């Protein structure tokens, strides 16, 4: 009983909706496929089981709350998913043991069910009024649960299964510990393999593509966050996570689960250019402004050039240097044939700000807005002109008056979005967090890194490779409304789940901290899949 | 072998796709609509193939250019979509006819296969990948290939049928002609039959509505229509290689305007 | 023919047309008054004066009345086909709203006097070089 | 015979290699690994033949040339390949199925044989002194050869197979057409399925990764050549191609197959920054300068700064604008304690110049060589100072005297390299290319694609996807010297392939042609294999 081996099931526990007519009809309407394939029950891909994942039990657990949902896919087994590549549907159900990490001292039971498709899985879901298991926390040997195919078609189609029932763990009686003391949890391991009756139909070409994608599991790779993926604001390479307690908002550069955007950039870094605008200096600053609405060169938006960053303006004058402004090194242009004015270059910093041909005052709202470029710096000689064109760098710096750091920026009350932008907010325990990079200062443009002037951060929303895939492919069928993507980030000590919406927005389970998350010691990137967002995501740092 | 009667299919090339499984739960399935209609196996219009539609190859094609390809619909054959106008649903497969008007001395090859349902159809979409077969250009008999329906449903609607599979011809080796000259190019005619698990279900009023094909009628450019600016009758059409705008009294197919005009 | 392209005041957003390989946007052409004779009609010693449309009436109201944005993806033309005496020509019509013609780099008047019949074709790939055989 | 189903092997022809002997002692040495897996003959994927290449004759092909070779490998088929990933071993042979696509008028004979391991393929094999088949050209039914697993070992592991077999197609008599004319050539399709000894052995995880990488496939994938990947030089959307007759050579920024750089950059674009250099003016020009071998701070190599520029400094004076030269906007910046100098903001060219405290020499190597940047515009004021650093941005520009384009840039006499960068000549018709993207000029900062004023195009050695994955992987066992890893450029009309060799250069068959290659009617990209680097790649654009 002390030693399981890789094909022992344990004790088989069965409900209420395994049955032989399910089984039979299953099998009988599968065949519209033709024969099934891979149904060699020697091999040792079928026999064995695999590990799927691990979840922990707390004394201060009530009863009723959920501790582990799983969706039912071929995803969730690691050689299912490898042979899914080749064919065009499957069928049929699988088995999923339970191992308990419990002592013969503990108290307190587990109670598992399957759920039909089409209800809801929530907070709101009561699992003791279902057909249902009771495991007790003493259990020795382990225990299989097998979840039926329960489907409204005759097969799934790999691209788009369709609706599937879902297996939940919930508490049944609080885990007690008779001494009392520290120790208060103890560890749950899943193991799955396909059961007797699952089945591959329809061999395909590997390198055709499914209309709908399976799902985004190959967006965040573990060289995105390892050292190679940059952000999609400063193009700096990602190096930690700021949690966003208040929330914040985001549109440029930015994409969804449904291939659309509500900014005006493209995925990249090119230089911003703009042909026809105002430039006028009444050592001089040079000031450039045009109205918003007017790219008509842009074919993505017409609110403002691709690449002209969504931070608001900050006003300056004379030597006083504006604190956490977005600057970039160009000039002015003759729009009547493209020749550059020489003697205009110099380090501008951009902007939005309102009612700017005399007043500088910022704002964050795309609507009736002006962009403004205004030079930090004397140029060599100024211009005057009622039509010209502006020419920066995509890649921009932060200016700052003093060689001292700042926080990271732009802050959740700096950030211009167009109107229609969706919000991310925190889900109980799940708040929404923002990728930092390290990223040069004007006042000290020496110091990167444990420097003794301080570190200075930029915050994206995206990284860049994620956000050029969700703007390649297609996932709007590959999340529900209401669910998270998990993937699972393994450090040295303990691991970590970030979670991704349907809006395009990171979460974590950092609660109400705020302190920047390190990466340095991180290993791999493990997918998860689709869970409720409603469940806390584990962070166990 | 020179003469083909309108019941002789020829040779009978088999894809592993059509299995007796599938027609057995194709038939099984499609009893939820009912008792199946137009299923008599002796009716004229069921045992004959009919002209479908015809299709050009040249010695320009390079291999894996699709030459043909059509959805599996019931508009695939002449008398099934005459008999869709009454009936609400429809399942079962079809077989298609094909007969290459060459000759002895030409050179070249032919690829079908048939695609599952789900899978992307675009120039992307390996053929050759897929099971198939291999059709040579002096073929002298005609070579018939049957299109199962796979389908994730129980039968499909007439409104809309969903997921269907898809058949798909392309170059397989390219048209040979060793004598060169002004002659490049052959014809292939393909012909239709349905199988004999083809079926139709529901009944419907034959005035039942389930493209912008009525914008563009002959009276319009004849003489009667007029343009949109002028408010004259339309005599010509002036190319514009340099390209234009405009939005005055001008929609697009979203029923939406950037001008200010109505029409 | 006026007016020119230049000559055209567009609101901002308005989508442009430009040339896709070898297909060509068009305008319909037809006859109106000039001030400096309001005599000259059509075979007149003094020359022909035509104007520009984007649109047809007819096509303008169906489109204005029906909702047409499901039959067409984008990146596809609906084409139609006008058969004349001598050959024939396809004319496809975008998700824009703009009709195109595969007339490559000309810029010569095409006429419409021996057109017999137009018969709809359907969707196809923009990309496809519409026939011209006139 | 004018019909052939995907189970039809046609006829069968035997060499001498295919023995009992060989069977059954290959079957016997695989049981080291456990039992076979994978053996189900009823399986659609074992049963039918799948497309692998297609290759063409022509009547001006001697007898003894080469047209087909492929290295026996699981790769060699679309099924085996995506099984490979979920074992740790295989072993058994494969069949190969031809398809003459000729005529009954033609005449000629082709010829097939089985070359044993440790034998080079070149152009120096005389096929049909080995044990061989004839086939005509008049050939109706489908002819299938099957290749013989000869392996020195028990099994073939995934990640390094070792020695394996090799099957070439040789012409054995010329291909003649009577009536002369036009018409010249004929095609040939190539096809396999596994025979039915083969056979996988040591189910793996997914996820682990092979001490040694499989191949190079995953490099060059469609996105990288389709418009998002981008050059290693000037960080632009890859728009063409370049072949380049004379040669050239490249060390920064590139990677071989070995895990190795000659360079001194790594694969990013970073701003760059140098801390001590002599910067002196004697509306101003600002010219700093400092001694090559003197980049202490740079762990990947001391030549110079990371991201500093491998192109040779043009000399100007004056009113005259250098051609051809990299300019970066930036600046000089305190040493003491970081602060910049406001007053030297301007854009920059920087260059390797050798003997520059007075006379402006351009250089091509970096031994007792100077690197210098100097102001093309007059600055605000100048700064004289022993002691200064330099900071630049690392996405340039080309400097032009006006409006007008000139050609591709840098040219293979401006490219500057360490001394022991290997060199890359054209070999037979085979020469090597560049990826050539459109970068801005300053005589026309407005002129994108399309202008009247003309097109700018800069040249790059590698794209950036490439050689991050040639610095991330191990490739050192992939390629053996002397072969090209080919993949597959597919048009809308043709195709072409592409060559990568072990230094990191690539190669295609244009011959002695330099016009631009457009990429604009690109589809998708398709891997083929190791092949000969002496086999003439076709182009057939």
């Amino acid at each position: 009983g002390t030693t399981t081996d890789g094909m022992d099931p344990g004790v088989v526990a069965t409900t209420s909706v395994v049955t032989t007519e399910n089984a039979s009809t299953s099998i009988a309407t599968a065949g519209i496929g033709g024969p099934p394939q891979q149904m060699d029950q020697q091999e040792t891909w079928r026999t064995n089981f695999y590990y799927n994942d691990v979840f922990t039990w707390s004394v201060a657990d009530a009863p009723g709350n959920i501790l582990y949902t799983v969706q039912h896919s071929p995803q969730n087994n690691p050689f299912t998913a490898v042979l899914s590549q080749m064919y065009a549907g499957w069928a049929g159900g699988m088995q999923f043991r339970f191992i308990v990490a419990g002592s013969g001292v503990f108290g307190g039971r587990l109670v598992a069910a399957v759920i039909p498709p089409g209800i809801e899985i929530g907070p709101g879901l009561e699992v003791r009024q279902f057909p249902h298991v009771v495991i007790d926390a003493r259990s020795l040997e382990p225990v299989t649960i097998t979840m039926p195919d329960l489907r409204p078609n005759m097969y799934h189609p790999t691209g788009n299964p369709g609706l599937v029932p879902t297996l939940v763990l919930s508490v049944y009686n609080n885990l007690i510990n008779p001494f009392g003391g520290s120790t208060s949890a103890i560890q749950v391991t899943v193991e799955t393999r396909p059961s007797e009756d699952f089945e591959f139909v329809m061999i395909r070409a590997p390198s055709s593509k499914t209309v709908d994608s399976i799902s985004p599991a190959d967006l965040l790779t573990t060289p995105v966050l390892t050292g190679v993926g940059t952000d999609n604001r400063w193009n700096g390479e990602i190096v930690g996570l700021q949690p966003v307690p208040g929330g914040f908002s985001t549109c440029n550069r930015h994409w969804n689960l449904n291939g659309s955007t509500y900014g005006w950039s493209s995925p990249r870094f090119a230089a911003i250019d703009h042909d026809r605008g105002n430039a006028s200096f009444p050592n001089v600053l040079e000031l450039w402004y045009a109205s918003a609405g007017s790219a008509a060169d842009n074919p993505i938006s017409q609110i403002a050039p691709d690449g002209f960053p969504d931070m608001s303006f900050v006003p300056f004058s004379g030597i006083t240097i504006p604190t956490a402004g977005w600057v970039g090194f160009g000039g002015i242009w003759n729009s009547s044939n493209g020749a550059p004015y020489v003697t205009t270059m110099q380090a501008y910093e951009l902007g939005f700000a309102t009612g700017v041909p005399s007043n500088p005052q910022p704002t964050t709202t795309t609507s009736g807005a002006q962009i403004v470029a205004k030079s930090i710096y004397g140029v060599a000689n100024g211009i005057n002109q009622t039509t010209a064109g502006l020419f920066v760098m995509a890649s921009g710096v932060i200016s700052t008056p003093n060689s001292s750091a700042t926080t990271y920026t732009p802050q959740p009350n700096r950030i211009v979005n167009a109107p229609g932008t969706p919000a991310a907010a925190p889900i109980g325990k799940n708040t929404p967090i923002m990728f930092a990079s390290v990223v040069r200062r004007t006042g000290d443009i020496n110091a990167e890194a444990g420097s003794t002037n301080g570190t200075q951060y930029g915050a994206g929303s995206q990284p860049l490779p994620v956000t050029i895939g969700l703007s390649l492919n297609n996932y709007s069928s590959a999340l529900m409304p209401g669910q998270f993507f998990v993937w699972q980030l393994n450090f040295a000590s303990g691991f970590m789940e970030l979670g991704l919406s349907v809006d395009g927005y990171f979460y974590a389970g950092t609660g109400a901290s705020a302190t920047l998350i390190d990466l340095s010691d991180l290993v791999d990137i493990r997918p998860v899949g689709p869970r409720p967002s409603t469940s806390t995501l584990v962070y166990n740092l």
